């Protein structure tokens, strides 16, 4: 019940006590582990509020103070009266920073406390949402000196007035199915790219077309907006040794900004809460470029390198994969855009674990997602035992809106 | 209850029902996942249900469930248990058991081969010298001049736990490791503790970088004894690179036969504490783990130096680059010497097919993602995008404590 985790490369052992505060469930049982599965009222709400406020007031060292008791009572009264409640600004920021802190799949959490929270709870329309989002993008981008941020739109009420951003990221490339059978641009976004045109977008049918935003305010029909290009920082991808690289026509965007998640704080559900940080290089180079169900460029790069692609055991895929990722990091760094390599990021995460075990009694972590998708065992997280559990406040998945929207 | 897993690369969905027949625990609860935790004297009381469950599986597989043969066997085993507190498996049962333990090994990517396991019954063995002889025959059979064949040798089962057979070596063939007074290590760092034991027991260590350890063998709960595997029986491969002529000068080699010998085979409640087993290597086991783990041979620096890579900023990905060349060398050398080896692309592709096949014909295939995914180039292999259910079936291979920690010395 007071659990141990061993690093197998360094024999370092940490004792986890924090897992006992785990509220939600994991998908696993004593009979089956689901560690690798992608996605396993008034009386409900007051305990949720209390749990949160208790941890809030404990974090500011006023646990069991008049302030605490008062606030606890204040919210208690509000729930009984309004069937919900509102967070003080301070709680909103605390909650968001902590939802990031508790995200077990996130390798970048060492930065958790330096998050800029933009309070967008006074927003009422989709045009307003657009303004807030452009402001977020411009701030976070910061001319390539990236800064973490989240913009928080109003909380769910009766579930009929939901704020939602339909894009999965604020900035993604469009995906169109060709008559010739293959796919142009990004296959992952084919369906969304449809629903854009299907809602009125005029698609340039190019390879790297920044998709428009599809913003839904107060449960209304969602609207289309084009992010000002001057706000969308992009990086043309070149290799520091292969001059033919450029002619592949590859570029990627600087700002990774997840927008389809649900932020949960003290029982409250913020269904529109786009958040951004900066890329780890492998996210673009390994996953975005080389996944079979994505830009799938391996064969072409390898051809250009004149590699023996006859037998899998020449490791030509591996050889190219490395070069591609050297180029991604190279380009980004050249153009002075923030990026981190998987070696540096994983090392920072280990340090972050140390700190969390030391000052918080633990750090929930999902090994399947923390270990980078290349060179797994030459990064230190590979050899690091991790305990995965769910703490709140949290970010959670939610259904795509098109499947849900009462049109 | 039905359960579905999805492959996110192909959207292929499968349904697991096999997990219902799962007996043992996982280590996970509803509130915690221990999926990346590495390691998460039995009475007649608990034994017969285990025997019956085994015998039931066995007789289903040969299409004789409920037959008189089935019923007599259950009767026979029942009687022998209460009579003698244990029981002996027929040869057919031992074989079925050992294959299935492999078949149920959720961390094993090479399971497509499971039905083709040569089982050597060593249950008549009484001494350590007898153990040495059996193991030598195993090594020679499995090696087959480089054309490797899967085998397991099975020594007598545990009785009162005071008379255990154990192979003290973690693998039948492994390189010695020696801690130097300056704190550096010569040879394989993973094997320092074991090497010291051997030296203590009287082994004369040549003290080089690739010394094949002696076998340290315990029969019938007696003190272990030392034996030197005849060198002519140990196949080794000099490592060279197909393009880098300086690679050979690094002075690297590895052995051809991966043969694990410190695990415990559990069949129908019986416990086989000495059951060395072998197959052939996936290239990354040597190339990524054995050579490039920081706590192993750790040759990344020197390979990268010789490649004259930019070793100043890690964002040069020099580590990744050297890692690939090193793994290219391992595969090239093995194929060149005609010693069976499989690359991680081929191995993972085959496991996916095996896995799908097992869902259709068995109703599931327990698999441990953390261990199935290769330690380099994870996401460009198909297992990365494959959801998997982990659960424990019997028969199974289990960990057991190192015997130097439990042994009662006779002197
Ligand atoms: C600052 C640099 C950051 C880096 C390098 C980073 C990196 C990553 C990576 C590689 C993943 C794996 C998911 C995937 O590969 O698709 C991930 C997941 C995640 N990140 Fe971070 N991230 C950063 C910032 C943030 C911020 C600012 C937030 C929220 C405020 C955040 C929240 C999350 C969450 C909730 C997940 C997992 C979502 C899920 O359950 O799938 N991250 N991150
Ligand atoms: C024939 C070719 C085989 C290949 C390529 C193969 C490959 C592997 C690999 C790479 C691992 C991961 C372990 C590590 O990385 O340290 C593994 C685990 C395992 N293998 Fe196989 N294997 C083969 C045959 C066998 C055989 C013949 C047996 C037993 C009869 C077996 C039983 C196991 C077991 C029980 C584990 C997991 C051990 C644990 O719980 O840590 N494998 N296998
Ligand atoms: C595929 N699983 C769901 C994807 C949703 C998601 C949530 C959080 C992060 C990511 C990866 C994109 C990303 C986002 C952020 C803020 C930083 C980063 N480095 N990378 C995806
Ligand atoms: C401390 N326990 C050491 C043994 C752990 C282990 C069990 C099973 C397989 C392995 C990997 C070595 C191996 C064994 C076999 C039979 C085949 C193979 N490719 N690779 C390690
Ligand atoms: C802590 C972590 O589970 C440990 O390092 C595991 C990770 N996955 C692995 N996978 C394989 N095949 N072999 C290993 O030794 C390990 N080690
Ligand atoms: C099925 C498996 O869970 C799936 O492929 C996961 C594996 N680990 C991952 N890890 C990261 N960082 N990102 C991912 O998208 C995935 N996908
Ligand atoms: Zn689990």
């Amino acid at each position: 019940r007071f659990l141990k985790v061993k690093n197998w490369e360094t024999d370092v052992v940490l004792t986890d006590t924090l897992h006992l505060k785990s509220t939600l469930e994991t998908g696993c049982t004593e009979h089956i582990c689901m560690g690798s599965i992608m996605l396993p009222t008034k009386d409900q709400l007051f305990p949720l509020a209390k749990e949160f406020l208790d941890q809030y007031y404990s974090s500011i060292k006023r646990f069991g103070s008049k302030a605490h008791m008062d606030r606890l009572e204040e919210v208690n009264k509000e729930i009984e009266s309004t069937s919900t409640y509102q967070l003080k600004d301070t709680e909103l920021i605390y909650g968001a920073k902590h939802a990031w802190r508790n995200a077990s799949r996130c390798v970048g959490r060492i930065q958790w406390s330096k998050l800029q929270v933009f309070d967008a709870r006074d927003c009422t329309t989709a045009h307003g949402m657009f303004n807030y989002i452009c402001n977020h993008v411009k701030y976070a981008t910061n001319k390539g000196n990236l800064r973490s941020a989240i913009t928080i739109f109003p909380q769910r009420t009766d579930g009929k007035h939901d704020f939602r951003v339909w894009n999965s990221q604020l900035i993604r490339y469009a995906g169109y199915k060709q008559p010739d059978g293959s796919t142009l641009g990004d296959p992952a976004n084919v369906q969304f790219t449809e629903i854009c045109i299907q809602q009125g977008w005029k698609a340039p049918r190019g390879r790297f077309d920044v998709l428009p935003l599809l913003l839904q305010a107060n449960g209304n029909d969602p609207e289309l907006f084009q992010i000002p290009p001057e706000l969308v920082l992009e990086v043309p991808i070149r290799h520091p040794k292969f001059d033919w690289f450029k002619d592949l026509g590859l570029k990627w965007y600087g700002l990774p900004a997840v927008s389809n998640m649900l932020l949960e704080i003290g029982g409250l559900e913020f269904s529109a809460c786009p958040f951004s940080g900066w890329y780890m290089g492998t996210e673009i180079g390994v996953r975005d470029y080389c996944d079979n169900s994505r830009y799938n460029i391996l064969e072409e790069v390898a051809k250009k390198m004149d590699l023996d692609m006859r037998k899998t055991s020449s490791l030509w895929k591996d050889q190219a994969l490395v070069e591609i990722n050297i180029a991604v990091l190279y380009s980004f760094q050249s153009d002075k855009v923030t990026i981190v390599d998987h070696h540096s990021a994983t090392e920072s995460f280990i340090k972050h674990m140390e700190n969390e075990y030391r000052c918080r009694g633990g750090c929930p972590a999902d090994w399947v997602w923390i270990v980078p998708p290349m060179s797994g065992s030459i990064t230190p997280v590979f050899h690091q035992e991790m305990l995965n559990y769910r703490l709140t406040p949290s970010f959670e998945y939610q259904p795509d809106p098109w499947n849900t929207h009462v049109w």
